């Protein structure tokens, strides 16, 4: 087993309603059990900002699958929960699960990239992750603790 770190976003038709959808849809995920689920924290969108407020939270997700097998489940989910592709770069969804980490693992296929490649500088995405695994060690060495304390990054208000 490993346990898997998964982000979830949130800004269209009922946040609250979609992620507590996908929970379900989750644990309901094979070889695979949901160990924490982090607060919900409503936060303000960063990229384009011309869309709602996101509700971002974090699960632990303990797994037996191989990494794409469980990035193929969260993609299906994301699909059976009405996520539509529009052409604007970083635009609102229903829902967003994105693979922050793989146990210690480092993955680079034509799907999957993991860590994922930008969380270090997303505080909606560390802070959950901080409230559910503190103790948290990235593949390179670097502890999540030590990111939260040197960088700034603006306080989550919860949902
Ligand atoms: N760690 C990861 N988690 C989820 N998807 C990943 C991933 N690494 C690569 N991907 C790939 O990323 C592709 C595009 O996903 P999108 O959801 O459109 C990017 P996004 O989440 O809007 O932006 P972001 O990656 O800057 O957060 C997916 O089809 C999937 O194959
Ligand atoms: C942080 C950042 C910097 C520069 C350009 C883009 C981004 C995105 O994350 C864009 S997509 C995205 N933006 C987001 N904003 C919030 N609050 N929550 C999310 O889950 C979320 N996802
Ligand atoms: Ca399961
Ligand atoms: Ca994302
Ligand atoms: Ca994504």
């Amino acid at each position: 087993m490993t346990v898997a770190y998964i982000a979830i976003g949130s800004n269209l038709a009922s946040p609250l309603e979609q992620v507590n959808a996908a929970l379900k849809a989750l644990g309901d995920i094979p070889e695979s059990h949901i160990l924490t689920v982090s607060s919900f924290y409503r936060t303000p969108p960063l990229g384009p900002q011309d869309q709602p407020d996101y509700l971002n939270a974090a699960v632990a997700l303990e797994t037996s699958l191989a990494p794409e097998e469980l990035l193929n489940h969260t993609q299906r989910i994301e699909l059976q929960q009405g996520r539509v592709r529009k052409a604007e770069r970083w635009g609102p969804r229903t829902l967003d699960l994105d693979i922050m980490l793989f146990g210690n693992e480092v993955i680079n296929t034509e799907r999957l990239t993991v860590p994922h490649y930008d969380m270090k500088n997303r505080g909606f995405m560390l802070w959950p992750l901080f409230e559910i695994a503190p103790e948290l060690v990235f593949p390179d060495g670097e502890m999540l603790r030590q990111i939260l304390h040197t960088r700034a990054f603006d306080k989550l208000n919860k949902w």
